[PDB]
């Protein structure tokens, strides 16, 4: 059989798209979005239908054109998982605004703003999680949701020590970029090409799963953001995994089973005592690779939240 | 006259370094010190009593060895500074432990443990800065100890939103680090060669200075860490400037009256409202040079504090 049959053993395939074509193709569990994907689904011709949805029921709810800017910005994302939903059995991720990244309060408020918004649409909330930056603050904003019933998908994860105040603070799911650590060190450091199991990214991820396992946290582990089919398949046995149409393609192409590669057949253990905002932030931070890689893709997706909103604008 | 001499006529001169011998040739008004240069001048022979009495004082106040390796440190750190008091008619900075950068309320207790140990010594507060790293929380712990009367140095300050939150804070002064900022434009940037006038460093201590006498907050602006004359005299009528050894040797000898730089004439302009955690975190995040080199910084501050406590532990 192929790669893609073979990896639904043990792991639970994800597409990482805002593109239903790939929802039909891959027939995935679950797909997650965010503002870039966002951005980029907005320029498909078929989705100009929920564009102009989004824009009509937005001028529908108020006259004042900056909320109407807000409000059709947020309808359109939940217009598109809406679409999504008619074609995956699982949930859909929907990112709120990174600008928020760093108010705890304004966050929980704009997740609970988009939860309403699938509600009205009759979508209830087991079909939905709530992305964000897994900031200190984020993260907090998480663990408050998550006791009102919204399940979170807590992105952006570099450092184990998110990793760490992730599962403590109970989240539902976590997303390692696996990826964008590699870019960070074929960009600053001497070796540019590293074999599968070498790879940054993997070595990450596989540390985070064996944590979570070992200590029975329930959070999902979710890898996301791959380069290439060798990263993923040296994941092979991670909770889920979402990934990108193009490489869903080539796992779908090439023959041959593979085998599981992430396990952990212990027993469980002692969970030890949380960790503090303080010893948080000194964990965090003393990883080169985190400190950079959080900033900046908070950075990029709070500019492709502004470039929907100037798109959205001509509009109205 | 020489470049030096024509300086202090706009800039109080400051000595960067732990050597008493500099303070005898370019005779400064204050001195700071950090933990780097704690180290290097722990390597000094003459210096030697001063570990001495550091160790054999620390053994006289308590019988627990983990004690005894943070009381000779801090008072090594003391030791120093008490010397060169002795030769400056101004001020001298110690640094608290970096690793306490991230912890508001640690960062307090050990700015007041370093006060306790110069006031034991006789020194008042009025001759010390205490110098912390302008993280948020340090930032918060230098407001309080401003209240309680003692003055903070803020270091490692790298973006406009870490200015402006010291300003507000009203701290007695702060230390933006010129040649740094110059290092990572160099290694993350096309262009490797800047013209005085063109130095990112440079710049950004002129737009601080501005913003700093526009407002009429009465925070000290003193540029640090250079790595050529001409950011120093690019920034000539900055409040005070500290350099290091090698740098004032090369003004003291070189022949030329020079011209004041940074002025302010105009009248002051109203203070806007604070400004809050989370549009700190927003800002400063927004600035890939400020989250590299804040975090690295640190980083670097903590191995050689821990280096420093390798080096007395041997001798206890």
């Amino acid at each position: 059989t192929d790669k893609l049959t073979s990896l639904r053993q043990y792991t639970t395939v994800v597409a990482d798209t805002g593109d239903i074509a790939a929802m039909k193709l891959y027939q995935p569990q679950d797909a997650t979005t965010n503002p870039s994907l966002i951005l980029n689904a907005a320029q498909i011709p078929e989705y100009r239908k929920l564009i102009d949805d989004a824009v009509a029921w937005a001028k529908q709810q108020s006259n004042d054109r900056a909320q109407q800017i807000v409000d059709a910005t947020d309808k359109l994302a939940v217009n598109i998982g809406l679409e999504i939903l008619k074609l995956v059995p699982g949930r859909i991720s929907t990112e709120v605004d990174a600008r928020l990244s760093y108010d705890t309060e304004a966050s929980i408020a704009k997740a609970k703003r988009l939860i309403k918004l699938y509600n009205d649409a009759g979508i209830s909330n087991d079909r939905i999680l709530i992305k964000l930056a897994s900031t200190w603050q984020g993260i907090r904003a998480a663990e408050q949701l998550e006791k009102e019933g919204i399940n979170c998908n807590l992105a952006l994860l570099f450092s184990f020590a998110q990793a760490r105040a992730c599962a403590e603070a109970g989240v539902f799911l976590i997303s390692p970029f696996v990826g964008r650590i590699l870019d960070w060190y074929k960009a600053n450091t001497d070796k540019k090409e590293y074999a599968p199991a070498e790879d940054p990214g993997v070595v990450s991820v596989s540390e985070i799963y064996q944590y979570y396992k070992e200590h029975g946290y329930e959070t999902v582990v979710m890898g996301a953001s791959f380069r290439n089919i060798g990263e993923i398949l040296e994941l092979a046995g991670c909770d889920r995994l979402t990934i990108a149409p193009a490489l869903l393609k080539e796992l779908a192409e090439s023959e041959g089973a593979i085998e599981r590669k992430l396990s952990y057949t212990g027993e469980v253990k002692a969970r030890p005592a949380r960790i503090t905002e303080s010893e948080f932030l000194w964990q965090h931070n003393q990883d080169p690779m985190a400190v950079d890689k959080l900033a900046e893709g908070i950075r990029k997706f709070a500019i492709d939240q502004e470039k929907l909103e100037k798109m959205i604008g001509d509009l109205l």
